[PDB]
C-alpha cells in the first residue's frame, strides 16, 4: 500500500460556469464566456460546439445530491469558486487613474464594503451561503476560489474586442478589472470567511491569457490575436492577483493561495536539457518569481513581493520540447497535442481530449516547485476526459501514487482534488469531453457512478492506494485501445 | 435498480485444473489434460500454447485468500469441481461386459464403497475437505461439480489416441469410464455430503466431445478428428450423466443437476428463423431431451428419462446462423468466431478471446430453457476475457440485467455465478486469457481488484442492480477500442 | 471499357502559389498569403503550418520536367494561373469613386493597356511565357486562369485586417481591389491570347470569402471573423468576375468561364431533401444564378451588368456535404463529407483521406447534372483528386470519379475535360506540404519528381480516352479492412 | 536507377493445383489435395477454407490470356509445373523391395519410358504441350517444376493417414513414392525437353514435410501429427530429388535445380547470433548440405548417391523469423515475420499483409548471399509476394524485394531472375480464394483478370529491366500510418 498523511484530504475540484447551470432557475447571462459561447459567428466558425452551458449538470440547483455522493465517496475537500457575474451582474460606479500601468494599492475598508454591499445580489449570495452550509456539513475542508475564468460583461464585452473594437468594457486589458476584482474578493471573503477554510484567488490565468490572445484557435474569449496584448492581460491579472490577496488579508487571516495550469516539460532527446529550463522559465517561473519574489519585466516590485501563502498545482500531461537555434519549441504527437483516443509518439495512449499518459510529469512538477519556493501545495486538478472510464481507474491510481512520492520526497502537498466530481461544461469543447468520476445524463441530470468512482472511494476512505487496486499504478494496455 | 428475489445469490463458478495449481505441493500430473499440454508434439504444432497449468494461480495453496476476497466481495454461492485424478490417481481393478453399448445399470452400495475407499488418496480427500468447509464457513453455497474435463491418465491416454491407436484407456470412447464416472460420482457424494448444497454432475460435456472429436484445430486432447467417435463419445457422456445421477442419488437427497455450454442462436435476416431451430435441436434440445426425457437415437431409455434436477446455464454470446441448401450454417465475424480486440460485423465489440458483446442471447437461453422444461437453473457461468477491466464492468451489469429480464419474464433462475473470481489457465490459450474479476500476478500469486469486482460487490451486497452503475447495462463505447 | 469522346482532353490542375517557389530566384514575397503566412502570431497560433512556400516544388524553375511527365502521361489539357504579384509587384496609379457599392462598368482600351504595359515586371512576364510555350509545345490545351488567392500585397495587408484595422488596402472588402483585378485580366489576355485556348477569371472565390471572413480555424486570410464582411467581399468578387470577363472580352474572343468549388449536398435521412435544395441555393446557385442570370440581393434585383458574363463553368468537388432538416432552416453534419477524422473511416463506413474527406464519388455525378440541368452551360471537371501521400486510396479515387463524369455525359451533360488535382505535390495553403495530392511524389529536398502508381493508372486512362477493361475493377470504393479506423 | 545484367530475367512463378481448374473441362479430381479440401470433416474443423479449387483462376482453359497479360508486362521468364496426377490418375504396375531404408538407384531406360507412355492420359500432354508452346512462343524462358505438393491419389489417401492408418498408400512415407517420382521426372522431361530452358524436382520439400506433419494447424495433408514421421517423409523427398536428379539428367542435359521455402533468420537481441546460425542448420543447411555434399544423418554419413545432385537453387521469399537463444537451444518469436496479426503491425512497427507477413524485405538480401557464400550454385528467386487484395502494400513489396536482388548481385551472387508470386491470384491451399497474391486480379465468377497499379509498376521494372529513377520511392516500408494496427 501507499499511505498518505494523516493530516492529507482526498477531494475534488468544480468551476461555477462548468457546472451550475443546468437546472431551471440557475441562468446566468452575464458573463462574457455566456456571451462567447451563445454568438452566431463563433458557433458559424466552430471556434465553439455550439452547445450551451445552461443545459448543464445543475449544481445550482441539485448540490445536494453531489455533495451526497461525494460524501459516499469518503471525500475531504472540495474547492469551488463564485461567479463574481452572479453576485454583482450589473455595473459598479467607476471608482483612481485607468492610464496608470500600476495598480499597487487598492484600498479596502469596512465602509467600502458596506457600499459594495448594496449593488451585491442578494439572492446569489444567499444560495452559494446555502451549498458552502451544506458542503461544510458533510465534513469537507473548504477551498473558496474567486475566480475561474467568466467576468462580468459589464467589465468584458468579448465579441467587441474580437472585433477589434477597443472602446468598450476590455476584460484583463483593463486595470478597471484589476481594481474591481481586489474590491471583489475582499467583499467575498468579507462574507464567506466563517465557511472557508483556505481561499485562492484565481484558477489558471496563464490559460486565460494565453488561449484568450495567442491560441485564438481554442475558441477562448476574446479571441483577439496579440503578443503585445497577451502580455499587457498577463500583466494586469498578475497585479489583480496580488491586490486580491492584499484584499483577502486585511478581512481574513486565512491562507491564500493561486492555482496555475502545468505541464511537465521533458527533453526530447538528451541534448535538451536547456530547453526544458528555457519552457519552465517562459511558462511557470517568471509568472511565480513575480507574485513570490516580486521580479517583472527587470525590477523588483514591493506591492507584489510575497503574495502567496500556498501553491495550487494542475496537472495533465507533459510537453516534449526541443533545443532550437532561436531559442526551443515545443513537439506534436505528444503531451497534449496527440490526436484522441490514440497513442502518442511514444506509444502511450491518448485521451478523449488527445492528452497523452505521463504521471511522471506530476511528480516532476511537484518537486521543481517545492524545490524553489518551499510553500506548501495542493493538486487542485488532475483528471482525463474519458466518457467510457477505460483509462480512468489507472491514471487516477497512477497519478495519486505520484504525489505519494512527492510527498516521500519531501514536497510539502496536503491534498489531492481529481478533476472532477462529475463531467460538466469544457469550454469551447462543450459536453463532450466527460471529466466526471460521475457520469452525467444531462437529459435528467443524474448522476452514476464510474467504476473510477468506486475506485476512489477505495482511496479516500483509506486514505491510500491499497494492496488490492495496487495494479492500476501501470499505463493503461493499449492493445486494446484504438491506434 | 434492478433487484433480485431474497433468496438470489451472486457468486461464482471455478475449475480445479485451471486454478488449483501454482502453489509448490499442488502438482497434479495425472490427467489427460496434464499430459496433453506438456506433450512436446503438441507444443510444436501450437496446439497448446506451451503455457503449464503447475504455474497457475494456486488455489490449492491460497483457497483461504479466495475465499476472504469472495467474502469481501458479498458473494453467497460457489460452484467448483473435485478433480478425480487427484481421488484416484491408480488404476482400480477391473469390475461387467465392456463391448456393451449401453450402461443401464451401476450397482452401487455401502460394501462397494468402503472398498474404493482403500484405493483413495486420503491427503487429497483431507485437502478438498478444508477447502470446502473454509468455503462453507464464509457463508457461500456450495454447488459440488463432480467433473470439469480431465479424466485420470489410467482412463485416458490421450496422446496414444491422437496417434490413431485406439488399444489402450481411450476415455469417453470407453464404457469403461461410464462405470467408474458413476462410481466416482457416489463416491464423492458419499465423502462430501454433509458440505455440498446441490449438485452437478458435469461441467460442458458437449465442449469435451465436440472439441475432443471435431473441433480439434481447438487443441483439445485426444484432438482425434472424427465424427463418429464424437458421437460415440457423447452418447458415453450423457449414460455417464445418468449413473452418476442415481449414484449419487442412491447417497443422497439433495438436488442433481448439470452444466452446459450454450451459445444463442440468432437468424442472420428474417429468413433464417428456421435454421436457428435447427441449430438450437443439434446442439441443445438433443442432449437435454436425452437425459430429461430419455429420447436418443428414436427410442426412450427408462434408465434415462427424468435424471435431472436442475439446469447450469453457461454462456458468452450468440452463434448467428443461416438457412441452407441442405440445412443450415454459422457465420464467421459473429459471436465466438470474431477478431480479438475488434467489433464484429455487427459493429459490437470482441473481447480478449474475440467473443462477441451479446447480452440479449443470455435472456433468450434461460427463457428457451424455462419454456421447455420447467427446470429450475442457475447462470453457472458467464464472464469475458478481459485483462485491462475496459469492457467486464459492462459485460457483467448487461448480463446480470439479462438474467433479472428473464426471472422478470416467468423463469426460475436462483443465481448467477460469473467466470470467474480470479484470472485461471484457459486450457490450450494458457494464461494470457483473463476472465477474472481479480486479476493474478503469476510470480507471487498476489490477487489484484480490477474495478468490475468493486462493481460486483455493489451488485452481490446490495442483491441488485444499483441506481447508480445502471448506466453500465449497455455495450462497451466501441469509437475508443481497437477495430 | 469506358470511352470518352475523341474530344475529351485528361489532365491536370495546378496553382502559381502552390508550385511555383521552391528554385533559386523563384521566391514572390508580395502577396497577402506569402505575409499571412510568415506571420509570427499566425504560426504562435497554429492557424497556419510554419511551412513555407518558398521551400516548394519548384515549377517556376523546373516546369520543363513537369511538363515532360505530364506528356510522358499522355496528358492533353492543363490549367494554371499567374499570379497578380509577380506581374505587378508594385501599386499602380489611383484612377472612380471608391464610396460606389457597385461597379458596372471599368473602361480599358488599347491606350490604357500600353500604360499599364510600363508597370508590370518583365522578367515575370516574360518567364510566364516561356512556361507556357513549353506547355503548348506538349500538346497541352491551355485554360488560363486569372487568380487563384493571393492578392498583391498593395491591395491586401491581411495582417492589418485580422487586426481589425480597416484603414489599409483590405482585399476584397474594397471596390479598388474589383477595379484592379478587372484592369489585370484584360492586361493578361491582351498578352498572352495567342497562348491561351480558354480562360477563367477566377478559382473557387466561395472559398476565398468564406474561409477568409467565416471559417477563421481554417487560417485563411485576413482571418477576420463577420458574416456581414463576408457578404461584402463575396459581393465585390461576382461583380470582379463579371468586369473581368468584359475585360478580356474587350481584347479576346476566347471562351471565358470560372472555376468554383463544390460539394454534393445530400440527405441525411428521405425527410431532407428539401434541406438539400437550401444549401444548394445558399452554397452554389445564389452566386452562379449572380454571373447568368444577373439576379442579386443587395431587396433582390436584375442587374443588367452582371447577366451573362460566363461561357462556362469549372466543376471542382472532393466529397459530399450531409444535411438534415431544422426548425429554422438545415444544418450539416459532422462525420460525413469534409468533416470526417484523417486515415479513418466516416460514419458511413467509408474511407477517408490524409485530409479527413470522405470517399464519395456519386457526388460528382449529382453535381456535374445539377449545374447541366439549372444553366446548360458545357463543363470542364477543373479539380478533383485525394491528399494520399502513400497512395493506397488514389487508384481508387481516378478511376471512381473519372467513371463519374463518362456517367454525366451520357446522361447528357456537356463536359469536356478532366483535370486532376494535382499533377504534383505542392503547398497546402494553412495545411503546408503535409497534404500531398500529387501523381507525382515530390522530394522537397531535391525537387525530384516520382511516379505513384496512380499517375501509371492516370497514363492508361489518358492515352486510350478511357477507363481499360483492365482497370474497370478500381472503380470501386478502397478496401476498408486494411486501412486504419 | 538501379539496373540488372543484360541476361536478366523478370517473370512469375505459378502452381498448377492452385491456377489450373475453374474452366468447364479442367477438373482434377485424383489428388491428395484434390481428397483433403473436400473432406467433410475437415471442413467441419475448419482446418480447410471450405473453397474448392475447381471454382478457381481457370488458366487450364484461360492460359492464352494469362500469357497475353505477362507479355503485355514485358516478363521474360516462367516458372510452372505438370500436375503428376493429370499425367498419371491411374496407378502404374508395381516394379524393388519396399522394406529398404535407401534408394540409390532408379533404373530407367528407354524401354521403360516407352512403357510409361502407355499409361500416361494423352489428352493432359497434348494440353500441356499446347501451354507450353503458346509460353514459349511469347518469348517466356521456361523453368519447368515437376512437383508442387499434391501427389497422385493412389500414391497417397491422406484421410487414412490422418485417421491413423498406414496400411494404404502412404505418400511422402513409402519408398514406393520415390520410386515413381524419379520415374515421372524422366518421363516428363524426355517428353518435354524440346520446350524446357531449366528444371526444378521440386517446390518447397520443407513445406510439404513441416507443415504435413508437425505445423497440423496449418490444414495440409496429411496432418498427422508426428515428428518421427515428418523426419521420415523429409529423408524420402531428398532421395526423390537425388533420383529425379539421375532420371532427367538420363534423358537431358539442361541444368535441374530445386525450389526452397526461406525465411530470414534473425536475432532478437545482439546475444542471439549464435541462435540465427542454429536455425539456419536446422532449416536450411541440413537439407542442402544432403543434395549437394551429400552429408546426412540416418549418425552422420556420406552418400555418394546423394553428393552434387543440383546445378542451380531457386530461392522462395516473404520474411524474417526472430529467434532467441536458449537454455537447450533456440526458439521463435511471435509478433514477427509470419507469426503476425493480419493487416496489422508487427511488434518492430513494421507493416503485416492480409496474411498477416511482415515487411522485411533486407531478409532476402540474407538469404540470397548466405546461399551464394556457402555453395556458389547460381540462383533465381523463384517466388516473392504479398497476399494484398486491396494493392495498398505490394507496389512497396515489390520495388523493394526487387532492389534487394540488385544488392544481392552488386555483392558477386549470381541470381539470375526473379519470378513474382504470382501473375494472377489463385487458390491459396487450406485459406482458400481469400488470400490474393497475384499482380492480376482474379475475378472468380467471370474469370477475368485485372491489372492491379503493382502490376503496371511491374511492366516499368521489366520493360526496362531496372527500377527506373521514376518508381524508386517505392523501395521504402509502406506507410503505416494510414493502415490498419
Ligand atoms: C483545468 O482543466 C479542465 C480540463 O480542461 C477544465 O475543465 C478546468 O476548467 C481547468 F481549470
Ligand atoms: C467455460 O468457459 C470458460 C472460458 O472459456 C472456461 O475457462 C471454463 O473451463 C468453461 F467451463
Ligand atoms: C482546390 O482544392 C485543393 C485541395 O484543398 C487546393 O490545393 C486548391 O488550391 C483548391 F483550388
Ligand atoms: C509459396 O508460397 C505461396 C504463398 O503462401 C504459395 O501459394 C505457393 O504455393 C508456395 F510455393
Amino acid at each position: 500500500m501507499y499511505s498518505f498523511p494523516n493530516s492529507f484530504r482526498f477531494g475534488w475540484s468544480q468551476a461555477g460556469f462548468q457546472s451550475e447551470m443546468g437546472t431551471p432557475g440557475s441562468e446566468d447571462p452575464n458573463t462574457d464566456w455566456y456571451k462567447w459561447v451563445h454568438d452566431p459567428e463563433n458557433m458559424a466558425a466552430g471556434l465553439v460546439s455550439g452547445d450551451l452551458p445552461e443545459n448543464g449538470p445543475g449544481y445550482w440547483g441539485n448540490y445536494k445530491t453531489f455533495h451526497d455522493n461525494a460524501q459516499k465517496m469518503g471525500l475531504k475537500i472540495a474547492r469551488l469558486n463564485v461567479e463574481w457575474s452572479r453576485i454583482f451582474p450589473n455595473p459598479l460606479p467607476r471608482p483612481f487613474d485607468e492610464s496608470k500601468q500600476d495598480v499597487t494599492e487598492v484600498e479596502i475598508n469596512e465602509n467600502e464594503l458596506k457600499r459594495l454591499d448594496e449593488y451585491a445580489n442578494k439572492d446569489a449570495l444567499n444560495h452559494y451561503r446555502e451549498i458552502f452550509k451544506d458542503l461544510k456539513s458533510r465534513g469537507l475542508y473548504f477551498i473558496l476560489n474567486m475566480y475561474h475564468w467568466p467576468l462580468p460583461l459589464w467589465l468584458h464585452d468579448p465579441i467587441r474586442v474580437r472585433r477589434g473594437d477597443f472602446t468598450g468594457p476590455s476584460g484583463w486589458l483593463s486595470t478597471r478589472t484589476v481594481y474591481e476584482f481586489a474590491r471583489f474578493s475582499a467583499y467575498i471573503a468579507w462574507k464567506f470567511d466563517d465557511l472557508v477554510d483556505e481561499y485562492s484567488t484565481m484558477n489558471e490565468p496563464n490559460v486565460v491569457g494565453g488561449l484568450g490572445y495567442v491560441g485564438v484557435k481554442s475558441g477562448f474569449p476574446p479571441g483577439y490575436l496579440s503578443f503585445e496584448l497577451s502580455r499587457r492581460a498577463m500583466y494586469n491579472i498578475i497585479q489583480a492577483h496580488a491586490r486580491a490577496y492584499d484584499g483577502i488579508k486585511s478581512v481574513s487571516k486565512k491562507p491564500v493561495g493561486i492555482i496555475y495550469a502545468n505541464s511537465s516539460f521533458q527533453p526530447l532527446t538528451d541534448k535538451d536539457m536547456e530547453a526544458v529550463e528555457m519552457a519552465e522559465n517562459d511558462n511557470r517561473w517568471w509568472f511565480f518569481d513575480a507574485i513570490i519574489r516580486g521580479e517583472i519585466t527587470k525590477i523588483v516590485r514591493d506591492d507584489l513581493k510575497g503574495r502567496l501563502d500556498w501553491i495550487g498545482v494542475n496537472y495533465y500531461t507533459r510537453t516534449v520540447v526541443k533545443r532550437t537555434e532561436k531559442g526551443y519549441v515545443s513537439l506534436g504527437g505528444y503531451g497534449h497535442g496527440c490526436e484522441r483516443n490514440s497513442v502518442s509518439l511514444a506509444g502511450l495512449p491518448t485521451s478523449d481530449f488527445g492528452w497523452e499518459f505521463f504521471p511522471e510529469g506530476l511528480y516532476d512538477v511537484l518537486t521543481k516547485y517545492w524545490n524553489r519556493y518551499h510553500l506548501y501545495m495542493y493538486v487542485t486538478e488532475n483528471g482525463i476526459a474519458d466518457d467510457a472510464d477505460y483509462q480512468r481507474p489507472y491514471y487516477l491510481v497512477s497519478h495519486v501514487y505520484q504525489v505519494h512520492r512527492a510527498i516521500n520526497s519531501g514536497a510539502d502537498v496536503r491534498g489531492y482534488l481529481h478533476w472532477s466530481l462529475a463531467d460538466n461544461y469544457e469550454w469551447a469543447s462543450g459536453f463532450s469531453m466527460r471529466f466526471g468520476l460521475l457520469k452525467v445524463d444531462y437529459n435528467t441530470k443524474r448522476l452514476y457512478w464510474r467504476p473510477s468512482a468506486l475506485v476512489y472511494r477505495e482511496i479516500a476512505t483509506n486514505g491510500a492506494i491499497t494492496d488490492e487496486i495496487e495494479h492500476l499504478n501501470s499505463v493503461p494496455p493499449v492493445k486494446p485501445l484504438r491506434h
